[PDB]
């Protein structure tokens, strides 16, 4: 028997944005106070631990427009 | 028995984008405290961690437009 | 039995963007304090780690555009 | 049995960006403190780690696009 | 049994850039104080430590447009 | 008319105070944010003002005893 | 007619303390912000004004007894 | 007609402290921002102002006693 | 008429302290930020003005004991 | 008529300190910012102005003991 595979996505998609103006952003934290007690910590596999955090982020794009495209065939015999 | 396989995906994705005027921004943290305690640590493997931390992030792109893509192809016999 | 595989993925994604100005930004970060107490550390495989940590960025690109483009062909017999 | 592998991915892809003005860009930190103790480290394999650690980045790309493209076939017999 | 292995990967891919003006960027810290202590440090193998810093960049290129390419071709018998 | 004033208090009074241990006082605020607004300030005598403020104190005294003790005689004719 | 004035107070006040120990105090702040908008201000006579104020006072007397004692004889004819 | 003022006060106030041990004080700000905005200011006569202002006090007296005593005579004829 | 003015105080005020150790004090502070805006700024009498000010002070004294003591005698005719 | 006036304070004030052992004091500043923004300064009497400072004062004196006394004495005819 004879296996005929095609696999032919077809992508025109557009992920686009417009902005006239994009401005005037105050981003003003007042502190704090954290505070982590531990006494063992075994972290062994794909760990993306964090631990005693203060952190403060602005992030403004003009953009930021995302497309995540995964494409998977598996074949088996 | 043969086997063809043809893998043949075909993208015009366009992840774009438009701005007029990208300003003012005011990124003003006010301190902090962070105070962490830990006897034993064990990383390992794949392992990220990120203890006892104070970031400030101001990250202003005028794009930011981001395009993950992965292409799997798996053949067993 | 014979085995043909074609794999011939054709991309024109474009992954642009636009600004007509990117100004006055002002990232003014007030200090803080970081404490971290430790006694054992043991990192043994791909480990990232990052202790005792204040750090101020300020990352204004004017593009920023990003794209990740993985292809993986894995063949057995 | 005859296997054929044909690996023929074609790319065509601009990671563009424009911009007008970049400027105006103010990073004033106010210091901090980090305080670190630690007795006992142990770092054997492809280790990243950073501790005790006062940063400050001013990273202002006119451009800044990235692109990541890896390929891999993997043939086992 | 025959085997053959056709590697032909074709890039036409420009990761470009323009920027009319690239100025007024004023990168200003106001010091800090960090201190570290231990007693044992025993790194053996590819290990990137950085232990008691504090740093300041003003990183500002015109360009800063990174392409990273791999190509990786493995053939087992 | 003869007029004599006798004015002798006598005092003999102990503010006293006696503490075995006085220890352990974990004094941690966790930030906060004031913003006060005006246009005009107009202080004419004796004023004890205290605009926009943001204070810690930990007053931590082996004593504090204390003693106010005012003596006025006036004579008018 | 004749005047008399004898003001003769008599004072033997001890205000003493005794502490044993003092110690293990810890004042931890964690930052803040204050913002103050003012356009005129006229001050003129004893103002003790404090405007805009993020202060931290630890303060640890192993005493700190106080003891305040006016007098006052006021004669008029 | 004769005027007579005798004005004899006598003190023999103690104002005393004892410690055995004042030890172990951590003073530990995690910094903070103040912003003061003003135009005109007129400050004529005993003024004490203090405006935008982020002050860190530690004070360890091992006394601290105070003793503020006044006298005042006023005669009038 | 005559007038006699007797001023004889008596003052035996011991104002002491013991301290049988004094020690262990650590101020860390940990950075800020002032930002004051002026225009016109008018002082004329006696002023004592502090303005865009971030001060740290440990101040440790033994003793810190202090004794004001005013006289003030006023004859008019 | 006679004006006899007799000023006799007598003083014997001991302000005094003891302490066994005064030390281990560890005054650590974390840097900080400062920004004053002016156009006109007009001082024009006793004026004591202090206008954009960043100070760090260790001040353990052994003593620090301090007595002020003043005697007025203000005859008019």
């Amino acid at each position: 028997g004879s296996v005929q595979i095609v696999y032919k996505p077809v992508d025109l998609s557009k992920v686009t944005s417009k902005c006239g103006s994009l401005g005037n952003i105050h981003h003003k934290p007042g502190g704090g106070q954290v505070e982590v007690k531990s006494e063992k910590l075994d972290f062994k596999d794909r760990v993306q631990s964090k631990i005693g955090s203060l952190d403060n982020i602005t992030h403004v794009p003009g953009g930021g427009n995302k497309k995540i495209e995964t494409h998977k065939l598996t074949f088996r015999e």
